[PDB]
């Protein structure tokens, strides 16, 4: 039944909830596989599809974007989620689709973009779009990737790897890096990403593992901070999260450490 992530307490969102800050009026674009807006535990504020063969962003056959929505709302329950569908049934999207998604978020005045997606390769056009979003004042959050460690190599995927993006890696209930959490100098912060229980299509609930759930907590945290400091820039929101993180291990593996949204929202 009504599953709340252990990660909501781990990042200290309850401190903000009890001050009456729950991400009210903050527009968050979930750029992903869609959101089952059927689910009676989710609010969805609107959406768009850039998958040519799947015009419905409110149908989630992959079941990924529905899980993403629940975790963002578990952290920021009165945020306005927008279902920006850029991934098809095979679980991938063309760069053009993802870019159309980012352009859509810019044109429709999103405060936060969550990208629980990545590839091994970037494009000039993807980097341009992401940089443009951040230049226009959008907080852009992305999953660091699930490619683990690879000796001395960065394994952080695009677009998390871009400096303009907040790359999020995954820890468990003990603040230990998940072994599949991508690593490298481009990694910014960590959040819970192991057995994260959230909403699934058809009024269901279930655990997922990944940097996807980790980034969902950070996107929610951005929404809480802007709830309380509506006049903060994306720059100030990003600084608050990075400078107040609980230091864990070396920054190659853990970046700045675990986000503390309570500490971030005083800063």
């Amino acid at each position: 039944a009504k599953c709340v992530s252990y990660g909501v307490s781990q990042i200290k969102a309850p401190a903000l909830h009890s001050q009456g800050y729950t991400g009210s009026n903050v527009k968050v674009a979930v750029i992903d596989s869609g959101i089952d807006s059927s689910h009676p535990d989710l609010n969805v504020a609107g959406g768009a599809s850039f998958v040519p063969s799947e015009t419905n962003p409110f149908q989630d056959n992959n079941s990924h974007g529905t899980h993403v929505a629940g975790t963002v709302l578990a952290v920021a329950p009165s945020a306005s989620l927008y279902a920006v569908k850029v991934l098809g049934a095979d679980g991938s999207g063309q760069y053009s689709w993802i870019i159309n998604g980012i352009e859509w978020a810019i044109a429709n005045n999103m405060d936060v973009i969550n990208m629980s997606l990545g590839g091994p390769s970037g494009s000039a056009a993807l980097k341009a779009a992401v940089d443009k979003a951040v230049a226009s004042g959008v907080v852009v959050v992305a999953a660091a990737g699930n490619s683990g460690t690879s000796g001395s190599s960065s394994t952080v995927s695009y677009p998390a790897k871009y400096p303009s993006v907040i790359a999020v890696g995954a820890v468990d209930s003990s603040n230990q890096r998940a072994p599949w959490s991508s690593v490298g100098p481009e990694l910014d912060v960590m959040a819970p990403g192991v057995s994260i229980c959230s909403t699934l299509p058809g009024n269901k609930y279930g655990a997922h593992d990944g940097t996807c759930p980790a980034s969902n907590h950070v996107a929610g945290a951005a929404a809480l901070i802007l709830s309380k400091h509506p006049n903060w820039t994306n720059t100030q929101v990003r600084s608050s999260l990075e400078n107040t993180a609980t230091k864990l291990g070396d920054s190659f593996y853990y970046g700045k450490g675990l986000i503390n949204v309570e500490a971030a929202a005083q800063h």
